[PDB]
């Protein structure tokens, strides 16, 4: 074993915490998570289970404060990439919806729901290729082939389905694919549709009216529109899943060069 190999260097912060971690030997980069202690430790469980290129790689964790050895992703939060009142190019959002779709599919497939997708929580390898980050409040909601409905409220309130405020229980695929495409209106208007989806808020009330000669809606072409009027559907028994998302029209045309 060649020495030295196993210290790490702290050399930036990330966020406010998490730290730019890089290999004394290899000058491999990692992204260290530390957290100075049960919530935790369902996220390293969680973690453990991962193995996906569009989701954040879980190296391992030191037991110590916590540290968790996790995926470096040095293009930022997609969060920066979109400009406001503007949004970004189409062909670039396409790209994006592309690999989150890829992520949501496998997280639930293997029956963990992320519950909080966001522009903030959607990182970016040196290539800008998508991965979902932060699974402090990722939850099974698949097990032994055997769905369990979820009930308790969290998330981010201008992400959230409509359902978490309205109802006790509720399925969890649904929610994550609303977040989706509230993540998507956000890439291509560059702003975000409502505070949140009550029927006391009057953003929201425009939309279920098809009002959308307003903004956001009126910044977006009629193709992606027309997906996220599938999409952003109140009842979330009739909303889209992926597998339909898949068929969509907008979803499949060709718009980025490689
Ligand atoms: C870093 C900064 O981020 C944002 O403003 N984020 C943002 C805006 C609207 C929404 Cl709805 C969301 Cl979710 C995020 C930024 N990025 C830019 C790109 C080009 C020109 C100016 C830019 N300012």
């Amino acid at each position: 074993a060649v020495p030295f190999v196993e210290d790490w260097d702290l050399v930036q912060t990330l966020g406010e915490e998490v730290q730019l971690a890089v290999n004394r030997v290899t000058e491999e980069a990692v992204a260290v998570k530390i957290v100075d202690m049960e919530n935790i430790k369902k996220e390293i469980c969680i973690n453990k289970m991962l193995n996906h290129e569009n989701v954040v790689k879980f190296y391992g964790h030191r037991r110590e404060i916590q540290y968790l050895f996790l995926e470096y992703c040095s293009g930022g939060e997609l969060f920066d990439r979109i400009e406001p009142d503007i949004g970004m190019p189409e062909p670039d959002a396409q790209r994006f919806f592309h690999q989150l779709m890829a992520g949501v599919v496998y997280l639930h497939g293997i029956g963990i729901t992320h519950r909080d997708i966001k522009p903030e929580n959607l990182l970016l390898d040196e290539r800008d290729n998508l991965k979902i980050s932060d699974f402090g409040l990722a939850t099974v909601f698949r097990y032994n082939n055997r769905e369990r409905l979820l009930n308790k409220m969290c998330g981010t309130l201008p992400y959230v389905a409509p359902e978490l405020l309205k109802r006790r229980e509720f399925h969890a695929e649904p929610v994550d694919v609303w977040s989706c495409g509230i993540v998507l209106t956000a890439m291509l208007a560059g702003e975000l549709p409502w505070d949140q989806p009550s029927d006391s808020c009057q953003e929201y009330s425009d939309w279920k009216e098809k009002k959308t000669y307003l903004n956001p809606w009126k910044k977006i072409d009629s193709a992606p529109l027309a997906l996220l009027h599938k999409i952003l559907v109140e009842n979330p028994s009739a909303r889209i899943t992926i597998p339909d998302i898949k068929k969509d029209r907008w979803y499949n045309k060709p718009l980025k060069k490689g």
